[PDB]
């Protein structure tokens, strides 16, 4: 499989999955200024803007990788609020219309 092609898709995907994110809530970090005890349980934050950044630095190079930091974003939702909350049900729509985004990316990349 060739590298430009693979990347090419994964930006698309990306972009995709942003497109589900109507609020933005996901396009960058949490703010830990707001957020002061956000890193005593999430161990390891994750965001649109991150993974555009991994994904030019070469760090996605299999489906696996990125679907992986995609499921971060959401776990690491639902993990620090509570669920009656806008953000954790906006985490479970995430999941729900990403899910069906990335089943599609991935059967596009096994065509290469
Ligand atoms: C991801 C989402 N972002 C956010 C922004 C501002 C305050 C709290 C949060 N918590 C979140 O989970």
């Amino acid at each position: 499989m060739q590298l430009t092609p693979f990347l090419i898709l994964l930006r698309k995907t990306l972009e995709q999955l942003q497109e589900k994110d109507t609020g933005n809530i996901f396009s960058e970090p949490v703010p830990l200024s707001e957020v002061p005890d956000y890193l005593d349980h999430i161990k390891k934050p994750m965001d649109f803007f991150t993974m555009k950044q991994n994904l030019e630095a070469y760090r996605y190079l299999n489906f696996d990788d990125f679907e992986e930091d995609f499921n971060l974003i959401v776990s690491n939702c639902l993990k620090y609020n509570a669920k009656d909350t806008i953000f954790y049900r906006a985490a479970v729509r995430l999941r729900e219309q990403g899910g069906a985004v990335l089943r599609q990316a991935r059967r596009q990349a096994e065509k290469m």
